[PDB]
């Protein structure tokens, strides 16, 4: 089923918004971080710093690749970023679930905490922007597309002035209007698509990733 690939899709676009700065790309999150080059580049963009150690520019062999990743994880520690049971080989060997967990950790830190739990903090920011709306979660509340219109308009009143009269039975249409307004006018990229964000089975962490760009 396609909703299972929403997290991977969303994390991949998020990663690519940052790798654009250093002219790099990820096509496949399972393979493309395994030599440690794109992971390191990503970290340098996110932290606006350089690594503490030299790495292997050309990690032709496995061992050089494990080294590269090990530099990256040492960096994460130096920066006091707590990693959830991740080792060099999990990344080099293409363990997708652990790789997704690593990226989620970077999103939480750099997109939510750095700019009470990260969830509570984002949720609270949104709640303050939308006092007339009982926001309690990062899935169902967002499914009609109307809360997105509300959020975009609170950020710049006049972008989606009529969100409140939007037809709740037009989720994709509502979401696209809101998200494209935020893209064109607030510079908020669509690291989740409108079709993905209103999915009955949308990954909440993916929704948080998208919304963490508003603050």
């Amino acid at each position: 089923a396609p909703w299972k690939k929403i997290q991977q899709n969303t994390f991949t676009r998020w990663c690519n918004e940052h790798l654009k700065c250093v002219s790099k790309r990820i096509a496949n999150l399972q393979t493309d971080l395994s030599d440690g080059l794109r992971l390191i580049a990503l970290l340098e963009v996110l932290s606006q710093k350089k690594m503490h150690r030299k790495h292997n520019q050309r990690p032709t062999f496995r061992q050089m690749q494990l080294e590269n990743v090990s530099v990256a994880l040492e960096f994460l520690d130096r920066e006091s970023i707590k990693l959830v049971s991740i080792d060099s080989k999990a990344i080099v060997d293409g363990n997708l679930k652990l790789i997704l967990g690593l990226i989620w950790t970077l999103i939480l830190h750099y997109s939510i905490s750095m700019p009470q739990t990260p969830k509570q903090r984002l949720l609270g920011w949104i709640q303050n922007k939308l006092p007339q709306l009982p926001i309690t979660n990062f899935s169902r509340d967002w499914q009609s597309g109307r809360a997105l219109g509300a959020l975009v308009d609170s950020c710049a009143p006049g972008l989606c002035p009529d969100w409140d009269s939007w037809d709740a039975s037009k989720p994709v249409t509502n979401a696209r209007e809101a998200m494209q307004q935020a893209d064109d006018w607030l510079g908020i990229p669509q690291v989740i698509t409108p079709e993905e964000i209103v999915d009955p089975n949308v990954d909440k962490h993916s929704v948080m990733t998208y919304l963490s760009q508003f603050p």
